[PDB]
């Protein structure tokens, strides 16, 4: 309540939480602090305007936090850990979005400057900036259960949340966490479709993006399984049954998969490649 909160990062994400964050009516635009190491017109400037308090210095921004949020590329980390970890009190947790950084090579050289860090490993996607944003979270090894707590609750103020053992963490980012761009690629594509057609651009776009989230609702708010929504919208005629027939026809499956799959290898990869070099 008296809190305050900040991202040693910027850039989409932090854009993300932040725009989420005050819409949810949850923090204050000026109540929040993110550090801007160069600027990048887009994200920092957005903020600006939001209200936000931006700083060169990703050292004000851990001194202003009382929730820390690592929100910079997997190989920074490191960079800053080793900069701030000098500042970090106890007071704060640190949460840490960044992806495949795993919990311990974060607290394993941070400790270096605290007898025992509070920190929880974030995975999350841009759609916060709404409130369907879908976030899993794995708690440190000294962050007590009313750390976890104030997290799955500023969190499920803008999306999902749940506690998630880390070994799964690096999924989850190929699904929930890439998955957004996977669905604004397939809308594009719809659209251009839907446009081929005769309906007109923006007409187009809307219907794909409408049609998406209905379905979504449809599969939460029940069981069911994809599979049965699927023939619950298929007449034995056509229609649909043929579009599907089309899809089914070019591994349309197969190839989500092989992008999960792929971001997943990904992230992995990413860390598993941090973890010497
Ligand atoms: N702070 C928030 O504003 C939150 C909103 N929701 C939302 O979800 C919406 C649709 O409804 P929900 O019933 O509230 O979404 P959804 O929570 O049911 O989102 C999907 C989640 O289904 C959970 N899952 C939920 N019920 C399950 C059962 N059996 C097995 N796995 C299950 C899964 O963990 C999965 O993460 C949207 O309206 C959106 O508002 C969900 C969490 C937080
Ligand atoms: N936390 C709520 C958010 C919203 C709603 O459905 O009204 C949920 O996912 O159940």
């Amino acid at each position: 309540r008296g809190m305050s909160v900040g991202f040693i990062g910027a850039g989409q994400l932090a854009f993300a939480l932040a725009k989420g964050f005050t819409a949810a009516g949850v923090l204050a635009a000026h109540k929040i602090m993110a550090s801007s190491p160069d600027m990048d017109l887009a994200t920092v400037s957005a903020l600006r305007k939001m209200g936000v308090k931006l700083t060169p210095h990703n050292k004000e921004t851990v001194q202003h936090s009382d929730v820390l949020f690592l929100a910079v590329k997997p190989h920074i980390i490191p960079f800053i850990l080793d900069e701030i970890g000098a500042d970090i009190e106890d007071r704060h947790i640190v949460v840490s979005c960044a992806a495949g950084v795993t919990i311990s090579s974060i607290e394993k050289k941070l400790s270096a400057f605290r007898p025992a860090p509070r920190v929880i490993r974030c995975m999350t996607n841009t759609p916060v900036v709404v409130r369907e944003g879908a976030t899993v979270y794995a708690t440190g090894t000294h962050a007590q259960v009313e750390d976890g707590r104030l997290m799955e609750q500023l969190l499920s103020s803008v999306g999902f949340c749940t506690e998630v053992e880390e070994d799964l963490i690096d999924a989850v980012t190929g699904l929930s966490g890439s998955g957004p761009a996977y669905a604004f690629t397939a809308l594009d594509a719809l659209a251009d479709g839907g446009v081929k057609m005769g309906l007109p651009r923006r007409l187009a776009v809307r219907l794909g993006a409408q049609a998406l989230l209905g379905a979504a609702k449809m599969l939460l708010h029940s069981e069911q399984h994809p599979g049965q929504l699927k023939d619950n919208v298929s007449s034995p005629g056509g229609a649909t049954i043929h579009a599907l027939h089309v899809l089914e026809s070019g591994g349309f499956r197969s190839l989500l998969i092989n992008a999960v799959e792929a971001s997943c290898i990904r992230t992995r990869e990413l860390q598993s490649m941090a973890d010497q070099e």
